[PDB]
C-alpha cells in the first residue's frame, strides 16, 4: 500500500489492478511514451515498478498489454 496520491510510492509492485504486467518506464514497447525516467529524472521511474509520476490518485503504470495503454496498480491507500 500507498499514502496520499502515492506521489512518494517507491516501492516494487508492478502487478496492474487485472493482473496485468507493467512496463518498464524506459521501453517505448509495446506503449511509446514520454514519461520516462529521462525525462523525468525524480519521479521513481525505475524499471516497471508502480509510480503516480503525475498526481494521479493511486500508483500506476503503462501495461505490457498491447490493447492496455495503462491501468493502477494492485495496491491499497495505506
Amino acid at each position: 500500500c500507498y499514502h496520499g496520491n502515492g506521489q512518494s510510492y517507491r516501492g516494487t509492485f508492478s502487478t496492474t489492478v487485472t493482473g496485468r504486467t507493467c512496463q518498464s518506464w524506459s521501453s517505448m514497447t509495446p506503449h511509446r511514451h514520454q514519461r520516462t525516467p529521462e525525462n523525468y529524472p525524480n519521479d521513481g521511474l525505475t524499471m516497471n515498478y508502480c509510480r503516480n509520476p503525475d498526481a494521479d490518485t493511486g500508483p500506476w503504470c503503462f501495461t505490457m498489454d498491447p490493447s492496455i495503454r495503462w491501468e493502477y496498480c494492485n495496491l491499497t491507500r495505506c
